[PDB]
């Protein structure tokens, strides 16, 4: 008879139902909306180390929920393979990641933003700040890892915008993924020639042109690399904002000293955690958590913000407090299949934030508390439309 709770609270987020089951049914039972049972995780530790445990993966039946479905065997996505398949599409790619490369991009990071700005005020309009900033920044982070060039940006923000969300045609979204890959092979065959330093860079010359780069695979992932960002951080983006916004005491703290976006977005992450259902595991097997053991071969997610607001963790945890000692949260991943993406996640936070405040200080809600509106489609969390001036 049971559900996984939208909620979201709302307000700000997340726990909604969850303080009753985070400090009781530690592992309750229930139902996903396809009515297939599977098990849910609530507590800090339970969640972290139930996610890396030996004995967990991802594949067949019975994990997750999207009407559809444990099908299909979809190749790929990788994301949600185990070892020895998921290791070397994740590996194959992390070298890249890395942060002495991510903070690297600190200029053209920070360069973008800044461009995207330009415009933002030079249209003017009271417009919406999902679609508008948010969004925009987002994408185009993206590009600027994968070494995508000068303002075919359109050529790509465009193939996003379609390919991505909500209504087609199937033919002209197929029609959308034709470019973004005429984009992509354009660059994985360009950098074979002239090879930048970026991430098509990286992996075409190291991994692909001498390794098990099949150039089948390289776009798959490509493919699997973008679907990391646009979605996810735009939403921590425009939630991150919002929760300011709305907020004025945050902005505040953040004004004084600006030496905190980097406290405060890892701070926002955990409090937003909008990443909240990761995959889910099935369970490899029996396994003791809090004693309650999850049967072998089961459905078990492990809620992000349930655990990321359990006092086990840290004190206090709806207050959006910057000056916390302990805040090892994991509104990104635990365990080999951690957010690799999360030291852009970072970048583009701050420098999103950080700069929204400066340049464009206090902007305020064109809308109003009520008509905002949240998008809860994906589990990755988010906002449909914020609407703003200044
Ligand atoms: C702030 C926004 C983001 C949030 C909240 C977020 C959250 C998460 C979380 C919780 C996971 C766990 C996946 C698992 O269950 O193993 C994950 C996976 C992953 N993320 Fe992100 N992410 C964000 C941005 C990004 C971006 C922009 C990228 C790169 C485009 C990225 C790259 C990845 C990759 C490659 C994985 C799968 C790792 C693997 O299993 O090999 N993330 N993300």
């Amino acid at each position: 008879p049971r559900d996984f709770p939208i909620q979201r609270g709302c307000p700000f987020a997340a726990p909604a139902e969850y303080a009753a089951l985070r400090t009781d049914d530690p592992v309750a039972r229930v139902t996903l909306p396809t009515r297939r049972e599977a098990w849910v995780v609530t507590r800090y530790d339970d969640v972290r180390e139930l996610l890396s445990d030996p004995r967990v993966s991802a594949d067949i039946r019975r994990p997750g929920f999207p009407g559809e479905q444990e099908a299909g065997a979809r190749f790929r996505p990788f994301i949600r393979t185990d070892a020895p398949e998921h290791t070397r599409y994740r590996r194959m790619l992390l070298p890249a990641f890395t942060v002495r490369r991510v903070r690297a991009m600190r200029p053209a990071v920070q360069a973008r933003v800044d461009e995207i700005l330009d415009g933002m005020l030079a249209a003017g309009g009271p417009v919406d700040l999902v679609s508008a900033y948010a969004n925009a920044v987002s994408t185009s982070v993206i590009c600027e890892l994968l070494g995508i060039p000068r303002h075919d940006l359109e050529f790509f923000r465009d193939v996003t915008r379609i390919s991505g969300s909500r209504n087609s045609t199937a033919e002209q979204v197929s029609e959308a993924l034709g470019g973004l890959f005429g984009l992509l092979g354009g660059l994985v065959a360009e950098r074979r020639e002239e090879p930048r330093d970026d991430l098509i860079s990286k992996l075409v010359t190291d991994h692909l042109v001498p390794g098990n780069v099949t150039t089948e695979q390289l776009l798959s992932t490509l493919g699997i690399t973008i679907n990391a960002g646009r979605e996810t951080t735009t939403s921590m983006i425009a939630l991150s904002t919002l929760l300011l916004l709305d907020r004025p005491e945050l902005p505040a703290e953040l004004r004084k000293d600006p030496d905190l976006m980097p406290a405060a977005v890892d701070e926002l992450l955990r409090v937003l955690s909008v990443a909240d259902s990761i995959p889910l595991r099935v369970a490899a097997e029996d396994i003791e958590l809090s004693g309650r053991t999850v049967p072998a071969d089961d459905g078990v997610i492990a809620l992000l913000a349930g655990a990321n607001h359990d006092p086990e963790q840290f004190d206090d945890p709806e207050r959006v407090d910057f000056h916390r000692t302990d805040n090892h949260h994991v509104a990104f991943g635990y365990g080999v299949h951690q957010c690799v993406g999360q030291h852009l996640a970072r970048l583009e936070l701050e420098v999103a934030l950080e700069t929204l405040l400066r340049r464009v200080p206090t902007l305020r809600l064109a809308g109003e508390r009520d008509q905002v509106v949240v998008k809860h489609d994906s589990a990755t969390f988010g906002l449909e439309e914020l609407m703003v001036t200044w």
